[PDB]
């Protein structure tokens, strides 16, 4: 019943999802970030006002809570009043530290112990700063966002927390890493969701917005986007056919593998695991365009096989199901009729899929239910069929993949559906 908004903020732009529930009646505006920027926190939340300016003021004048969800890695260094007192680090961008500082402040493999990690980078800032001020704060990009809404400092999510150190099997973070020179600059975890505190009352006149809005713990624009397929019940999954193919398996149990970069978000009573393949629908492009490949997918009759079994690696080094970083691009042999070498293709990426799952549930994560499909490859029937016939579980086109609809499913309903009964 609730109108609620969800705000995504991802690698390229950010969108803002405003869901009557009740109707079930949405609106959508969108805002293009630069290719680069001298000033990011700024290309932010200018963004985040030009979204919440998009919005018809009928539906501001309604709208309940507000979820954001942001890019993982991506943190910011501020003060106590949430001024960024350096360059934020992204997502993608790597620090050149030793993880073995942070050996004793996390459990052994544990997902923040990556260069790329946010507790990585909150070391990395404390190297060349020397010494961090206490009353600073580490914020990640949804953090910081929400932060504009709601001015409650040092808050953010067990999603976003996760790299920086935080253990959402026990819930905290270690004795030590809060006794440590970083603790003051922690923020206090809560569960994606639940309300963080109301709307700042300048804000909610400024923008039209009801003074009792309710800003929301958020998440990660990944997980936003497995939220907005609607799967709540263990076993259910969402694979991603885009340029890699991304499996999200939701399990009542946390499984992880380090060498394949397997780890496990806690999600209410369940847990979403998951795995990234290097090969994907990159490897398709390298031989044929889309149209191409869908006037030859025309003509693919996928219950005869090919006969070829390739791996669809698109270059060298793969990460899952099984770890080799060395490992070739097996297209060979390529034969004559370029149907059934497409055909070869899609079974090769069928089998990724496959083995992907299968391995998810060798690790102790909840035997597949059904797959939900997101990404380019999604539509393409001949490869479902490959892939429904060789995993053995329905599968369907997963009815919303925008981040932020997830997130305004989670500023709407929270985490409640993701519990035993
Ligand atoms: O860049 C992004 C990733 O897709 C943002 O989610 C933006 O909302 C684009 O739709
Ligand atoms: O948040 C991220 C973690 O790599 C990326 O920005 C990506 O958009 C995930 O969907």
């Amino acid at each position: 019943m609730v109108v609620a908004l969800g705000l995504d903020f991802g690698t390229s732009g950010a969108r803002a999802i405003a869901c009557d529930f009740d109707s079930d009646r949405s609106v959508s505006v969108s805002v293009t970030f630069p290719k680069t920027s001298q000033n990011w926190p700024q290309v932010w939340r200018e963004a985040l006002w030009q979204l919440l300016t998009q919005i018809p003021a009928d539906w501001r004048s309604r709208i309940e809570r507000i979820a954001i969800d942001g890019t993982s890695g991506t943190v910011l260094l501020c003060d106590r009043e949430g001024q960024p007192q350096t360059e934020p680090l992204l997502y993608n961008q790597a620090c050149p530290i030793d993880l073995a500082d942070l050996a004793d402040w996390v459990p052994a493999d544990h997902a923040a112990l990556s260069s790329t990690s946010s507790l990585a980078k909150l070391w990395f800032w404390q190297q060349q700063f020397g010494a961090l001020p206490p009353d600073w704060q580490i914020l990640a990009q949804a953090d910081w966002l929400s932060l504009q809404l709601h001015g409650c400092s040092q808050q953010s999510d067990y999603h976003n927390a996760l790299k920086l150190g935080y253990s959402p099997d026990r819930e905290r973070f270690s004795k030590n890493l809060l006794d440590s020179e970083l603790g003051a600059l922690l923020p206090v975890v809560h569960e994606p969701g639940v309300a963080i505190g109301p709307i700042l009352p300048a804000i909610a006149q400024e923008f039209g917005l009801s003074p009792d809005c309710q800003i929301c713990a958020g998440t990660t624009d990944s997980i936003a986007a497995f939220l907005a397929s609607g799967a709540h019940q263990p076993g259910e999954a969402v694979t991603s056919l885009g340029s890699t193919i991304v499996l999200k398996l939701l399990s009542q149990v946390a499984v992880s593998d380090r060498l394949t970069g397997v780890y496990s978000h806690k999600l209410g009573g369940y847990w979403l695991t998951g795995g990234a393949s290097n090969c994907g629908g990159a490897t398709l492009r390298q031989f044929f365009p889309d149209t191409e490949l869908e006037s030859l997918s025309c003509q693919i009759d996928p219950t005869k096989k090919s006969g070829l079994d390739y791996y669809p690696l698109p270059s060298r080094g793969e990460r899952f199901p099984i770890a080799d970083p060395d490992r070739l691009p097996q297209l060979e042999p390529r034969p004559e009729n370029p149907v059934q070498f497409l055909q070869g293709l899609l079974e090769g990426l069928t089998q990724v899929e496959t083995l992907g799952y299968q391995r998810l549930q060798d690790l102790g994560a909840t035997p597949l239910k059904r797959i939900w499909t997101a990404g380019g490859g999604a539509k393409n029937a001949v490869w479902q069929q490959l892939r429904q016939q060789a995993i053995g579980v329905p599968i369907a086109i997963a009815p919303n993949t925008e981040a932020a609809f997830g997130t305004a499913r989670l500023a709407a309903f929270g985490l409640a559906a993701f519990h035993s009964a």
